[PDB]
Protein backbone atom coordinates (compact mmCIF):
# COMPACT_ATOMS: atom_id res chain seq x y z
CA UNK A 1 0.00 0.00 0.00
CA UNK A 2 0.98 3.82 -0.11
CA UNK A 3 3.17 5.28 3.08
CA UNK A 4 0.35 6.64 5.37
CA UNK A 5 0.09 9.70 7.74
CA UNK A 6 0.52 8.70 11.18
CA UNK A 7 -0.95 9.76 14.50
CA UNK A 8 -1.29 8.11 18.21
CA UNK A 9 -3.66 5.91 18.68
CA UNK A 10 -4.41 6.47 22.32
CA UNK A 11 -3.28 9.61 24.51
CA UNK A 12 -0.35 9.51 25.89
CA UNK A 13 0.42 11.22 29.61
CA UNK A 14 3.81 11.91 31.22
CA UNK A 15 4.98 14.31 33.87
CA UNK A 16 8.13 15.87 34.36
CA UNK A 17 10.09 19.37 34.43
CA UNK A 18 11.25 21.53 32.47
CA UNK A 19 15.20 21.60 31.93
CA UNK A 20 15.17 25.37 31.67
CA UNK A 21 12.77 26.45 33.65
CA UNK A 22 12.62 23.99 36.23
CA UNK A 23 8.83 24.34 36.32
CA UNK A 24 6.65 21.06 37.01
CA UNK A 25 4.82 20.39 33.76
CA UNK A 26 2.07 17.68 32.93
CA UNK A 27 2.35 16.24 29.62
CA UNK A 28 -0.29 15.12 27.02
CA UNK A 29 -0.10 13.54 23.62
CA UNK A 30 -3.41 13.15 21.56
CA UNK A 31 -3.91 11.74 18.65
CA UNK A 32 -5.08 14.89 15.57
CA UNK A 33 -6.46 14.45 11.90
CA UNK A 34 -5.26 14.23 8.68
CA UNK A 35 -2.60 17.33 7.82
CA UNK A 36 -2.61 18.15 11.13
CA UNK A 37 1.15 18.36 11.77
CA UNK A 38 2.29 18.48 15.60
CA UNK A 39 0.34 21.35 17.34
CA UNK A 40 1.39 22.52 20.58
CA UNK A 41 -1.19 23.31 23.04
CA UNK A 42 -1.01 25.73 26.12
CA UNK A 43 -3.52 23.84 28.09
CA UNK A 44 -2.97 26.03 31.76
CA UNK A 45 -4.13 29.42 29.66
CA UNK A 46 -7.60 29.93 28.92
CA UNK A 47 -8.72 30.13 25.79
CA UNK A 48 -5.56 27.53 25.17
CA UNK A 49 -2.65 29.19 22.86
CA UNK A 50 -2.04 26.38 19.95
CA UNK A 51 1.22 26.74 18.25
CA UNK A 52 1.92 24.70 15.49
CA UNK A 53 5.69 22.87 15.72
CA UNK A 54 6.51 24.68 12.13
CA UNK A 55 9.96 26.50 11.43
CA UNK A 56 7.61 29.58 10.97
CA UNK A 57 6.99 29.45 14.73
CA UNK A 58 10.80 29.47 16.21
CA UNK A 59 11.30 32.22 18.57
CA UNK A 60 14.72 31.97 20.39
CA UNK A 61 17.16 29.41 19.79
CA UNK A 62 19.13 30.13 22.97
CA UNK A 63 20.06 26.30 24.68
CA UNK A 64 16.94 25.04 23.57
CA UNK A 65 13.97 25.28 20.30
CA UNK A 66 11.52 27.75 21.46
CA UNK A 67 8.22 28.07 20.14
CA UNK A 68 6.40 31.24 19.91
CA UNK A 69 2.50 32.87 19.37
CA UNK A 70 1.53 36.20 21.22
CA UNK A 71 3.35 36.55 24.26
CA UNK A 72 3.48 33.05 24.94
CA UNK A 73 6.33 30.39 24.52
CA UNK A 74 7.21 26.86 24.43
CA UNK A 75 10.40 25.59 24.94
CA UNK A 76 12.73 23.02 24.53
CA UNK A 77 10.75 21.06 22.00
CA UNK A 78 13.80 19.52 20.06
CA UNK A 79 13.83 15.75 22.27
CA UNK A 80 10.30 15.43 21.52
CA UNK A 81 10.07 16.37 17.72
CA UNK A 82 13.09 14.62 17.47
CA UNK A 83 11.12 10.93 19.09
CA UNK A 84 8.02 12.07 16.83
CA UNK A 85 10.30 12.48 13.95
CA UNK A 86 11.81 9.36 14.40
CA UNK A 87 9.06 7.11 14.77
CA UNK A 88 7.24 8.91 11.78
CA UNK A 89 4.14 10.78 13.61
CA UNK A 90 3.27 13.48 11.30
CA UNK A 91 0.09 14.03 13.37
CA UNK A 92 -0.29 14.60 17.01
CA UNK A 93 -1.75 17.38 19.63
CA UNK A 94 0.81 18.23 21.89
CA UNK A 95 -0.71 19.41 25.48
CA UNK A 96 1.50 20.74 28.17
CA UNK A 97 0.67 22.41 31.70
CA UNK A 98 3.74 24.78 31.69
CA UNK A 99 6.20 26.62 29.53
CA UNK A 100 8.53 24.05 28.63
CA UNK A 101 8.57 20.39 27.30
CA UNK A 102 9.14 18.15 30.56
CA UNK A 103 13.14 17.13 30.20
CA UNK A 104 12.01 13.05 31.34
CA UNK A 105 16.22 11.37 31.45
CA UNK A 106 17.44 13.92 28.74
CA UNK A 107 17.00 11.80 25.55
CA UNK A 108 14.07 11.08 23.37
CA UNK A 109 13.91 7.37 24.66
CA UNK A 110 11.34 8.02 27.47
CA UNK A 111 8.96 9.80 24.62
CA UNK A 112 9.41 6.61 22.26
CA UNK A 113 8.81 4.53 24.94
CA UNK A 114 5.60 5.83 25.89
CA UNK A 115 4.70 6.31 22.18
CA UNK A 116 5.18 2.91 21.16
CA UNK A 117 3.41 1.63 24.37
CA UNK A 118 0.50 3.49 23.65
CA UNK A 119 1.08 2.28 19.78
CA UNK A 120 0.56 4.46 16.13
CA UNK A 121 -2.20 4.37 14.07
CA UNK A 122 -2.36 4.82 10.26
CA UNK A 123 -4.69 7.69 8.39
CA UNK A 124 -5.99 7.18 5.21
CA UNK A 125 -4.17 10.15 3.65
CA UNK A 126 -0.56 9.65 1.65
CA UNK A 127 2.36 10.67 3.98
CA UNK A 128 4.12 13.81 2.35
CA UNK A 129 8.11 13.88 2.53
CA UNK A 130 10.23 16.93 1.76
CA UNK A 131 13.10 15.26 -0.81
CA UNK A 132 16.48 17.72 -1.12
CA UNK A 133 16.64 18.75 -4.82
CA UNK A 134 20.12 19.77 -4.20
CA UNK A 135 22.34 21.45 -1.47
CA UNK A 136 21.29 24.48 0.82
CA UNK A 137 23.93 25.99 3.46
CA UNK A 138 24.14 28.30 5.68
CA UNK A 139 27.27 29.14 8.07
CA UNK A 140 28.21 31.37 10.80
CA UNK A 141 31.93 31.85 11.65
CA UNK A 142 33.06 28.19 11.68
CA UNK A 143 30.07 26.83 12.40
CA UNK A 144 27.86 25.04 9.42
CA UNK A 145 24.56 23.12 8.70
CA UNK A 146 24.29 21.49 5.08
CA UNK A 147 21.38 19.62 3.50
CA UNK A 148 22.64 17.57 0.37
CA UNK A 149 20.18 15.41 -1.62
CA UNK A 150 20.37 11.55 -0.92
CA UNK A 151 18.14 8.65 -1.08
CA UNK A 152 17.32 8.37 2.07
CA UNK A 153 17.69 9.63 5.26
CA UNK A 154 21.24 10.58 7.05
CA UNK A 155 22.14 12.61 9.41
CA UNK A 156 26.19 13.73 9.83
CA UNK A 157 27.79 15.52 12.83
CA UNK A 158 31.16 16.54 13.93
CA UNK A 159 31.71 18.63 16.94
CA UNK A 160 34.89 20.25 18.70
CA UNK A 161 35.51 20.99 22.26
CA UNK A 162 38.52 22.54 23.63
CA UNK A 163 37.71 20.77 26.18
CA UNK A 164 39.95 17.79 28.47
CA UNK A 165 36.57 15.70 28.22
CA UNK A 166 36.28 16.09 24.52
CA UNK A 167 39.70 16.28 23.27
CA UNK A 168 40.65 12.31 21.76
CA UNK A 169 37.19 11.25 21.81
CA UNK A 170 35.23 10.55 19.00
CA UNK A 171 33.65 13.81 17.91
CA UNK A 172 32.16 12.80 14.93
CA UNK A 173 29.40 10.20 13.68
CA UNK A 174 26.98 9.78 10.78
CA UNK A 175 23.78 7.53 10.81
CA UNK A 176 21.64 6.43 8.04
CA UNK A 177 17.74 6.89 9.00
CA UNK A 178 16.91 5.33 6.19
CA UNK A 179 15.40 2.21 7.88
CA UNK A 180 14.48 1.88 11.63
CA UNK A 181 17.42 2.27 13.64
CA UNK A 182 16.71 5.83 15.15
CA UNK A 183 15.37 4.13 18.57
CA UNK A 184 18.72 1.94 18.86
CA UNK A 185 21.02 4.48 17.79
CA UNK A 186 20.28 7.95 18.87
CA UNK A 187 17.12 7.83 20.88
CA UNK A 188 18.65 7.30 24.26
CA UNK A 189 21.30 9.41 24.02
CA UNK A 190 21.31 12.25 26.58
CA UNK A 191 21.58 16.06 26.60
CA UNK A 192 24.76 17.57 28.41
CA UNK A 193 25.85 20.83 29.58
CA UNK A 194 28.77 22.04 31.92
CA UNK A 195 29.04 22.12 35.67
CA UNK A 196 31.10 25.74 35.11
CA UNK A 197 29.13 27.38 33.49
CA UNK A 198 25.79 26.78 35.80
CA UNK A 199 25.79 30.04 37.62
CA UNK A 200 25.06 31.75 34.80
CA UNK A 201 22.67 29.49 32.96
CA UNK A 202 21.00 29.70 36.05
CA UNK A 203 20.81 33.77 36.01
CA UNK A 204 19.63 33.35 32.36
CA UNK A 205 16.91 31.26 33.43
CA UNK A 206 18.26 28.26 31.85
CA UNK A 207 18.84 24.75 33.49
CA UNK A 208 17.15 25.83 36.50
CA UNK A 209 16.12 21.61 36.18
CA UNK A 210 18.87 20.42 35.10
CA UNK A 211 20.93 17.57 37.44
CA UNK A 212 22.69 14.75 36.87
CA UNK A 213 19.11 12.45 36.37
CA UNK A 214 18.22 14.43 32.91
CA UNK A 215 21.61 15.09 31.85
CA UNK A 216 25.42 14.57 31.38
CA UNK A 217 27.18 16.92 33.69
CA UNK A 218 30.66 17.53 32.41
CA UNK A 219 32.91 19.18 35.07
CA UNK A 220 36.51 20.61 34.57
CA UNK A 221 38.66 16.74 34.39
CA UNK A 222 35.70 14.17 34.12
CA UNK A 223 32.10 13.33 33.78
CA UNK A 224 30.29 13.95 37.35
CA UNK A 225 27.34 11.28 36.60
CA UNK A 226 28.75 8.39 38.57
CA UNK A 227 27.18 5.83 36.33
CA UNK A 228 28.65 6.08 33.20
CA UNK A 229 27.38 6.68 29.58
CA UNK A 230 24.89 5.36 27.50
CA UNK A 231 27.16 5.52 24.23
CA UNK A 232 30.51 6.29 23.98
CA UNK A 233 29.80 8.75 21.45
CA UNK A 234 26.68 10.05 23.52
CA UNK A 235 27.60 13.73 22.90
CA UNK A 236 27.68 14.12 19.57
CA UNK A 237 24.92 11.52 19.07
CA UNK A 238 22.98 13.33 21.60
CA UNK A 239 23.84 16.41 18.94
CA UNK A 240 22.05 14.24 15.78
CA UNK A 241 19.01 13.74 18.13
CA UNK A 242 18.94 17.28 18.03
CA UNK A 243 19.14 17.98 14.51
CA UNK A 244 16.37 15.44 13.59
CA UNK A 245 13.84 17.23 16.40
CA UNK A 246 14.74 20.65 14.86
CA UNK A 247 14.56 19.63 11.45
CA UNK A 248 11.34 18.12 11.71
CA UNK A 249 10.23 21.95 12.04
CA UNK A 250 9.79 21.64 8.70
CA UNK A 251 6.91 19.66 8.84
CA UNK A 252 7.40 16.89 7.12
CA UNK A 253 9.78 13.56 7.16
CA UNK A 254 12.91 14.76 4.97
CA UNK A 255 14.61 12.67 2.22
CA UNK A 256 17.99 13.53 2.07
CA UNK A 257 21.49 14.17 4.23
CA UNK A 258 22.20 17.23 6.88
CA UNK A 259 25.63 17.51 7.90
CA UNK A 260 26.20 19.93 10.96
CA UNK A 261 29.77 21.06 11.70
CA UNK A 262 29.55 22.69 15.15
CA UNK A 263 25.96 23.63 14.49
CA UNK A 264 23.32 24.03 17.33
CA UNK A 265 19.74 25.22 17.60
CA UNK A 266 20.25 28.81 15.88
CA UNK A 267 21.65 27.74 12.98
CA UNK A 268 19.49 24.63 12.23
CA UNK A 269 16.58 27.15 11.96
CA UNK A 270 18.30 29.00 9.91
CA UNK A 271 19.09 26.37 8.07
CA UNK A 272 15.22 25.83 7.47
CA UNK A 273 14.56 29.25 6.86
CA UNK A 274 16.88 29.52 3.82
CA UNK A 275 15.22 25.65 2.49
CA UNK A 276 11.73 26.81 2.53
CA UNK A 277 12.88 29.87 1.23
CA UNK A 278 14.87 28.50 -1.79
CA UNK A 279 11.77 26.52 -3.80
CA UNK A 280 14.06 24.95 -6.28
CA UNK A 281 16.00 23.19 -3.80
CA UNK A 282 12.71 20.80 -2.30
CA UNK A 283 10.08 19.25 -3.84
CA UNK A 284 7.13 17.28 -1.44
CA UNK A 285 6.79 13.80 -2.56
CA UNK A 286 4.38 10.81 -1.89
CA UNK A 287 4.87 6.61 -2.25
CA UNK A 288 1.78 5.10 -3.73
CA UNK A 289 4.17 1.69 -2.57
CA UNK A 290 5.97 1.29 0.13
CA UNK A 291 8.36 -1.55 -1.35
CA UNK A 292 9.69 1.34 -4.05
CA UNK A 293 10.53 4.29 -1.22
CA UNK A 294 13.92 5.39 0.11
CA UNK A 295 12.78 5.30 4.01
CA UNK A 296 10.79 2.23 5.52
CA UNK A 297 8.56 2.48 8.97
CA UNK A 298 7.80 -0.25 11.46
CA UNK A 299 4.60 -1.67 12.16
CA UNK A 300 2.07 0.95 13.75
C1 LIG B 1 21.42 23.09 24.11
C2 LIG B 1 21.73 21.63 24.42
C3 LIG B 1 22.08 21.43 25.91
C4 LIG B 1 20.98 21.93 26.88
N1 LIG B 1 21.50 21.83 28.26
C5 LIG B 1 21.52 20.63 28.91
C6 LIG B 1 22.03 20.50 30.15
C7 LIG B 1 22.58 21.66 30.79
C8 LIG B 1 23.16 21.54 32.15
C9 LIG B 1 22.60 20.68 33.09
C10 LIG B 1 23.14 20.57 34.36
C11 LIG B 1 24.26 21.31 34.69
O1 LIG B 1 24.81 21.21 35.96
C12 LIG B 1 24.04 20.50 36.97
C13 LIG B 1 24.86 20.45 38.24
C14 LIG B 1 25.65 21.52 38.62
C15 LIG B 1 26.39 21.45 39.78
C16 LIG B 1 26.36 20.32 40.56
C17 LIG B 1 25.58 19.24 40.18
C18 LIG B 1 24.83 19.31 39.02
C19 LIG B 1 24.83 22.16 33.77
C20 LIG B 1 24.28 22.27 32.50
C21 LIG B 1 22.58 22.84 30.14
C22 LIG B 1 22.04 22.99 28.81
O2 LIG B 1 22.01 24.04 28.18
C23 LIG B 1 20.62 20.67 23.99
O3 LIG B 1 20.72 19.47 24.12
N2 LIG B 1 19.53 21.28 23.46
O4 LIG B 1 18.51 20.37 23.06
S1 LIG B 1 23.30 21.17 23.51
C24 LIG B 1 23.77 19.50 24.11
O5 LIG B 1 22.95 21.11 21.96
O6 LIG B 1 24.44 22.19 23.97
CL1 LIG C 1 24.12 27.44 16.29
ZN1 LIG D 1 19.24 18.39 23.13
Amino acid sequence: SMIKQRTLKNIIRATGVGLHSGEKVYLTLKPAPVDTGIVFCRTDLDPVVEIPARAENVGETTMSTTLVKGDVKVDTVEHLLSAMAGLGIDNAYVELSASEVPIMDGSAGPFVFLIQSAGLQEQEAAKKFIRIKREVSVEEGDKRAVFVPFDGFKVSFEIDFDHPVFRGRTQQASVDFSSTSFVKEVSRARTFGFMRDIEYLRSQNLALGGSVENAIVVDENRVLNEDGLRYEDEFVKHKILDAIGDLYLLGNSLIGEFRGFKSGHALNNQLLRTLIADKDAWEVVTFEDARTAPISYMRP
